[PDB]
DNA sequence: CATCTG
DNA sequence: CAGATG
């Protein structure tokens, strides 16, 4: 957690490269599991050999932490970090839309910063488009206080479209914090589930409400079930308008409504605990159920829940209030 | 995993 | 349809 933070680092920052600039899934897959067992790792790495001594631990690797223990620093991570083609790929990358694949072909092009992106408007397609649109307004996070009035927002239109609708903002957000970065909403109807053959209507309906009084400002995918996009805060008094923020929104079945939202809320941390707990509670849980598990190594079948009350009990733990929901 | 592009 | 992005 800090015994072997440097070399756990080194490895990551050369496992992203290989990845995104060069294309090396399998160098890059090869750094990862070596930062993780490392990672996991009760010791002070002191040496290569030692290393090595773990798996996914092969030669190279032990060779570079050599180096890095040897000195502090490492060649290819020096070269790597100048170089300009590598610096623009992490850089295109920021803009939503624009993915290690894309920031490739636009470098080889030229295209390396962001007002060659702006020149080149016509390259890029309309996600991409508003990404360039609004890159600031990207990276500036959220303030719960702004995060309450957004949530009062949306929350009352899609009450007016419908009484029986449930929306949930998920999300740290939802588990306390001060800031977030983009807003997530869950949704259902009483009127959609697992067999129930759909109804884009659901979800078509609230986007467009959220569009007449203008909170959605743009649209980057609407599909049948999910639909991403962009929103914002009336401008009060102009003086001060707001900055556009990220935003989702999606339809679920009621019939596994908390087992997403509990599982959105997260932390990451929290679920997994949750998770194994379950397990030993004879249980399994991910995205939309939980299922009682039979003996002959697994098996299934849909415990019915009606909020993530059902859930915990089934589990037979402490409702944990979602501030909790931490670690 | 769901949506988009081409 | 394969392949990209979030
Ligand atoms: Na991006
Ligand atoms: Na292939």
């Amino acid at each position: 957690e800090t015994l072997n933070g440097g070399i756990t680092d080194m490895l990551t920052e050369l496992a992203n490269f290989e990845k995104n600039v060069s294309q090396a899934i399998h160098k890059y897959n090869a750094y990862r599991k070596a930062a993780s067992v490392i990672a996991k790792y009760p010791h002070k790495i002191k040496s290569g050999a030692e290393a090595k001594k773990l798996p996914g631990v092969g030669t190279k690797i032990a060779e570079k932490i050599d180096e890095f223990l040897a000195t502090g620093k490492l060649r290819k991570l020096e070269k790597i970090r100048q170089d300009d083609t590598s610096s623009s790929i992490n850089f295109l990358t920021r803009v939503s839309g624009i993915g290690p694949s894309a920031a490739r072909k636009f470098v080889d092009e030229g295209i390396k910063t962001l007002e060659d992106l702006r020149k080149n408007e016509d390259k890029l397609n309309h996600h991409q488009r508003i990404g360039l649109k609004y890159f600031g307004d990207f990276e500036k996070r959220i303030p719960r206080e702004e995060m309450l009035q957004m949530q009062d927002i949306v929350l009352n239109e899609v009450k007016k479209v419908d009484s029986e609708y449930i929306a949930t903002v998920c999300g740290s957000f939802r588990r306390g914090a001060e800031s977030s970065g983009d807003m997530d909403v869950l949704l259902t109807h009483p009127s959609f589930t697992s067999e129930s053959t759909k109804q884009p209507k659901l979800l078509h309906q609230v986007v467009e409400q959220l569009q007449k009084v203008h909170f959605i400002t743009d649209t980057l995918s609407k599909g049948e079930t999910k639909f991403m996009g962009v929103c914002q805060l009336p401008s009060k008094n102009d003086e001060k308008e707001y900055p556009h923020r990220r935003i989702d929104i999606r339809l679920i079945p009621k019939d596994q409504y908390y087992c997403g939202v509990l599982y959105f809320t997260g932390s990451d941390i929290f679920n997994k605990n949750m998770r194994a707990h379950a397990l030993e509670k004879g249980f399994t849980i991910n995205e939309y159920t939980i299922r009682p598990l039979g003996v002959t190594g697994v098996a299934g079948e849909p415990l019915p829940v009606d909020s993530e009350k059902d859930i915990f009990d089934y589990i037979q733990w402490k409702y944990r209030e979602p501030k909790d929901r931490s670690e």
